[PDB]
């Protein structure tokens, strides 16, 4: 897929999962991989563990954008904040669930806008349990993004078929990250573990990129 | 939109976004698409690769109008100085950033109306990044143009209520680019990737043709 000018352009076409909840850590991982992304994703354990100033470190340190993997599920008022707080603190993107319905996502998109962020919506997710309640509910929940103008998407990562569907569902120019052919339908994909559990990650992510 | 003797005549109402960095590969996809096009919008990665030559080139080749997307935005003395040596090398057009102001823009005007040539004013940019200062500043941007005669503007590439606000802003003589319907607005679309990136330009090129 060729890139599209209204949506965030990934280095390398890779987002680095910086999982691990150590500051240390994830700031060395981090450094030994940074000339092969310039795209990170952060989560709760790191932020909660570390404090949410974690955030513009990477962006200072590192000169990256950063997605925070929140996956804001409440109310629309709590969205609300919880986006406010996160964008506040630095974050490019945050990543928000579906199922509580069309106003909690709206709730998000109304604070990127006003603060010039974006907001990912998570459509579907890959593990186990995700068969319960989530598969069912992702077809409807990829449509109420895109009938609300969102833009940005993340999708399966484990059934290709799942990717071309979600495609479908969102349209050509929307941006659409999977974890984990791939970006033939998504834009760019998320590496975490293969990373920085490797022994030598940056050997590892080479290796990503140059099959990129 | 009918077409205005005042203001250039664009074939096909289509303008190709030449962004090949190559010689060789720009001018070997411009040539596939020929019969398409006759006006062809040129930036630096091009011209700075290649040379200024590239510009009497295309237009000895092609016999098209070369539009110059230089995106101007120095202090007058200088945009001044690029303008004239952009024309020297016989672009017919250049496009001028407004956020530097308006004695900027000027400059530019001066050189087009001393040489015969068109200055385009880019009131909006359709990036995510626009958002934090372009946005904003548009509408009193291209305010600012119809304030000092410009006739010729480049407008977003994302959203047609932006189109008809710009539109309604310049009034509905004056000529208006759009990159990426948008023809009940625009005088004429820029496409670039979606033809040079195809395995068949011609075949894309025409296709969006018969579409207009």
């Amino acid at each position: 897929r060729s890139r599209r000018v209204d949506v965030m352009d990934v280095m390398n076409r890779l987002i680095l999962a910086m999982d691990l909840m150590n500051r240390d850590d994830a700031l060395r991982v981090t450094g030994e991989v940074r000339e092969y992304i310039d795209t990170v994703k952060i989560g709760y354990p790191l932020v909660l563990s570390e404090g949410m100033d974690i955030i513009a470190e990477f962006r200072k340190r590192f000169g990256c954008r950063i997605i925070a993997d929140f996956k804001v599920a409440d109310i629309p008022e709590t969205n609300e904040k919880i986006c406010r707080a996160t964008f506040k603190a630095g974050a490019d993107a945050i990543i928000v669930h579906g199922f509580p319905g069309a106003d909690s996502v709206r709730a998000c998109l109304n604070v990127a806008e006003e603060m010039g962020r974006e907001v990912f919506l998570l459509t579907e997710m890959s593990h186990p349990g995700a068969e319960m309640f989530i598969q069912g509910a992702a077809d409807e929940i990829a449509r109420m993004g895109v009938d609300l103008g969102v833009k940005n998407y993340v999708g399966p990562s484990t059934r290709p078929e799942r990717l071309s569907r979600l495609r479908e569902i969102i349209g050509q120019d929307s941006f659409l990250i999977s974890p984990g052919e791939t970006l033939r339908f998504a834009d760019a994909i998320i590496v975490g573990r293969s990373i920085y559990l490797a022994d030598n990650p940056a050997a590892a992510a080479a290796g990503i990129i140059e099959s990129i």
